[PDB]
């Protein structure tokens, strides 16, 4: 087989299914997983594989791309420009389910409109933004308003807001020519770039304010989450939420199946090894959690 086709045989078999007692009691060693984690194929995709006129000016980064098969395609609510193009994947969630989750970059300024737009045509409920709130200039623009804001064709509005430990939950509306709909906005601000939490803990509790948040569209649609680059803690945190719905429903966790599944999915997901390794520290600690009960 080709390199391709090497790396697509690797992302499809690869598994190393824990019970949640050597998850618990017994895990691999910090060596081992880092082994592992080293043997993933990153299925980035490069600029030549890419075939969309006008791209590049939409990528925060030239390097990280998304992949054509899973990337979200915007229609034509937008009368300003063309094309279709936004770095974003939709990604599968818990046994394959489709287009659980969409995993993106950082709106730039230039991306903003189309960022709405994506949410407005996936029916969106639901936004989880993952960030470490630090002071002075900002990487990722703001791009969602303190009160009231026009993108393009879609008018936002905070309705509500509230600080939880570790993250701000918004309550937003959209509106779309004569129609709103609600969507939920998730700031969870510890965690920095190419590292981990702390602290598992919030995290956790993340997760917990995500599947209490209900569906609000007319069908379920994504739930958006995005990072500056949009596949190191978008990754981490997805791989997170499927790890502890894996332990839930199964007491046991194929870790290294989910992000050879995510990496199928958008190239790059999850970014060191640390984070491969903070990944089992918090579903361990996810595992310790669950109801006796």
């Amino acid at each position: 087989n080709t390199p391709r086709e090497v790396t697509l045989h690797f992302l499809r078999t690869a598994g190393h299914p824990l019970t949640r007692w050597a998850l618990q009691r017994q895990p691999p060693d910090p060596k081992q997983l880092e082994e592992e984690f080293l043997k993933i194929p990153s299925n980035f995709v490069s600029p030549e594989d890419l075939d969309i006129p006008g791209h590049a000016s939409k990528d925060r980064y030239k390097t990280i791309l998304p992949n054509p098969q899973s990337r979200v395609c915007l229609g034509r609510a937008q009368s300003q420009e063309d094309g279709d193009y936004i770095n974003a994947n939709y990604i599968r969630g818990y046994d394959g389910k489709e287009k659980v989750y969409i995993a993106t970059q950082g709106p730039m300024p230039n991306t903003v409109s189309d960022f709405w737009e994506m949410v407005w045509q996936e029916e969106v409920s639901l936004i989880v933004m993952l960030t470490q709130l630090r002071e002075g200039k900002e990487k990722c623009v703001h791009y969602w308003p303190t009160e009231e804001e026009t993108y393009g064709p879609f008018q936002i509005r905070i309705q509500d807001m509230k600080e939880c430990p570790e993250y701000t939950v918004r309550q937003l509306t959209i509106q779309y020519q004569e129609e709103r709909r609600s969507v939920k906005h998730i700031l969870f601000s510890a965690w920095p770039d190419h590292q981990t939490p702390e602290s598992a803990g919030p995290l956790l509790r993340l997760v917990a304010e995500v599947e209490e948040s209900p569906e609000t569209a007319a069908h379920p649609g994504p739930i958006v989450v995005h990072c500056s680059a949009g596949i190191g803690r978008t990754g981490c945190f997805i791989a997170t939420r499927i790890g502890c719905q894996q332990l839930k429903a199964r007491g046991e966790v194929d870790i290294l199946g989910i992000v050879c599944q995510l990496r199928l999915d958008r190239g790059g997901m999850i970014q060191t090894a640390e984070q491969y390794q903070f990944l089992h520290h918090t579903l361990a600690l996810y595992a310790g959690q669950l109801p006796e009960e």
